[PDB]
């Protein structure tokens, strides 16, 4: 009947168990259990007039799409034709009204204790407040807090490789474009699996995994048709979004601008290949190895990630880096 109170997504125990591991303009992210199993929990306020973390609060209108988009991958783990396990599990969603639980105020503070906040304390929020909260499958630690703890060059390919494919699928699945593929949004989880399979287009085939399975997240900005209906976030209005700078992220954005002429609804799935490219910067520049680069072969897959760092901008979609590019031969 309307919204529920964060006792009813968040019940004693699971409240008790709360950590803060990550944040955004959007909000917040916090780990907990449930079912003898880690879960990620990303709290949105939506629908007041204060300014929160230096932006206005979405209208349940703008956070919709990624509503919709994160049920939508989350089937991709089971559908027939092209199925996935790279993107994240969705268990639930909920609207919640009320002011911060002060636990999660704890959490949020012993956070900004161990590893600073660029957000506001969320002290401020009164009984009245809307949020979204969203519970994801726990994907693991981002790429970002492991830059200095990928085991090898090989695991860097069986990233970019995994990431390749999971875009492709969800290209072929659902005209998919991600759209802010930020290294915060690749998830790294350790895996028993030695092969991870994809299916694309009814074609089955597997990635060596070298220990990790990735999972992307985070679809604030992302695109597909479903249905006929083309669910996204319109864009072509936002200023901030393009005056970006101090990272290669920020070209991205305007980078896409310029790809699709502004027009958001439309369908280029040379973004992914965008995203991928920053990616492959990111481990070609602000990543280093546990076991460095010392073998014959190490150093061929470092000249080989240099090499399609300096070709994929030559290649249409993520499908076209899959199928063609020798990377992944
Ligand atoms: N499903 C998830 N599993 C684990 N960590 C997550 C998950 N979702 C978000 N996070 C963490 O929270 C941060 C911010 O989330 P996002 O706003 O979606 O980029 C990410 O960089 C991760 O560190
Ligand atoms: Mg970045």
């Amino acid at each position: 009947k309307g919204p529920v109170p964060f006792s009813h997504c968040l019940p004693t125990e699971k409240l008790q168990r709360c950590e803060k591991i990550g944040e955004g303009v959007f909000g917040e992210v916090f780990q907990t259990i449930a079912d003898h199993t880690p879960v990620a929990i990303k709290i949105i306020a939506i629908e007041g007039p204060d300014l929160v973390n230096g932006s206005h609060q979405k209208t349940f209108e703008e956070i919709l799409p990624e509503i919709i988009i994160s049920k939508e991958l989350s089937l991709l783990s089971g559908e027939v034709c092209n199925r996935t396990e790279g993107f994240i599990g969705l268990n639930s969603v909920h609207c919640v009204q009320g002011s911060y639980p002060p636990l999660l105020l704890k959490a949020w503070d012993h956070y900004n204790s161990t590893k600073g906040s660029a957000n506001d304390r969320p002290d401020f929020f009164k009984d009245d407040q809307l949020f979204i909260v969203l519970e994801f499958e726990f994907g693991g630690i981002d790429l970002e807090q492991m830059r200095t703890k990928l085991s090898s060059l090989a695991t860097a390919k069986s990233i970019l490789h995994q990431l390749t494919a999971s875009l492709a699928v969800a290209e072929a699945s659902l005209r998919f474009e991600h759209r802010d593929l930020h290294w915060g949004n690749v998830l790294l989880k350790k895996t028993s699996l030695k092969k991870l399979h994809y299916t694309l287009n009814g074609k089955s085939s597997t990635i060596p995994s070298c220990g990790l399975q990735v999972s992307i997240i985070d679809y604030t900005l992302s695109r597909l048709e479903r249905d006929g209906i083309v669910v996204f976030c319109d864009v072509s209005m936002d200023e901030d979004l393009f005056t970006g700078d101090g990272d290669y992220q920020f070209d991205i954005y305007r980078l896409m601008k310029k790809e699709n002429n502004n027009r958001w609804g439309e369908y280029h799935p040379y973004s992914n290949v965008l995203w991928l490219h920053y990616l492959t910067d990111k481990m070609l520049k602000q990543m280093t190895f546990k076991t460095k680069c010392n073998t014959p072969a190490m150093k061929q897959i470092k000249r080989k990630i240099q090499e399609f760092h300096r070709t994929m901008l030559n290649f249409s979609s993520a499908t076209d880096l899959l199928c063609q590019h020798s990377l992944f031969k």
